[PDB]
């Protein structure tokens, strides 16, 4: 029942980090750590598909067959679907880098997930979004490095743009603790 949280205001925006389950967030948008196929998986992708219900998979399949003409979603890029049975209005699906598959591009590619998702929130005039810890599960990205990239990217975006609320939802107290220390470090540098 205790779930740690902390927040920081950046101009008129708010950045919050929390322990929780992203499928229970009532932000306008939640972000899925997907794979290029968009057909689901385990971890957060599996949780989102289970919570959203079977209409999500159908929607992803139709997006693959029509708008993508069978192509997979590239690493760092985003697509948007409805939230279906989630408490959110939309799901932004992204694909994080698989750790050390492309060592010279992966920091940029991870940042892209966050920047592209936030640009889409801006475009659609949505005012709240939740992120998971993209790429730090099965994709193997070290949490200390990923948390730095995630937070630096979000902070920079919120310094330069009006968005609203950005939440990072950590699934463990271990990840939360690391995020908290990184966020505090980054705030002191502002
Ligand atoms: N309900 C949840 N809410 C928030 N975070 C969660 C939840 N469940 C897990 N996490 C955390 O979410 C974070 C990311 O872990 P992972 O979900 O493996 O994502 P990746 O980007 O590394 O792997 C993508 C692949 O895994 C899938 O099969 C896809 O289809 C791809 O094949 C971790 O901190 C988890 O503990």
């Amino acid at each position: 029942s205790h779930m740690a949280s902390m927040k920081h205001n950046i101009n008129d925006n708010t950045l919050e980090i929390v322990v929780g389950d992203i499928t229970k967030e009532t932000t306008n948008v939640i972000v899925n750590a997907a794979n290029g196929s968009l057909l689901g998986g385990g971890g957060v992708d599996g949780a989102i598909h289970h919570a959203a219900g079977p209409e999500l998979l159908k929607a992803c399949q139709e997006m693959r067959n029509n708008e993508l003409n069978g192509e997979e979603l590239p690493t760092g890029e985003v697509i948007i679907t409805s939230g279906f049975q989630l408490p959110s209005r939309f799901i932004i699906h992204t694909v994080g880098p698989i750790w050390n598959q492309t060592p010279d591009l992966q920091e940029e590619l991870l940042a892209n997930c966050y920047r592209n998702a936030l640009e889409l929130v801006k475009v659609k005039k949505l005012s709240s979004i939740s992120f998971p810890s993209i790429s730090t599960g099965v994709y193997g990205y070290p949490i200390h490095e990923a948390a730095a990239i995630a937070l630096q990217t979000i902070i920079q975006f919120l310094q330069e743009n009006d968005v609203g609320l950005v939440k990072v939802v950590l699934f463990s107290e271990r990840d939360y603790s690391i995020y908290q220390e990184k966020l505090k470090y980054l705030i002191e540098k502002i």
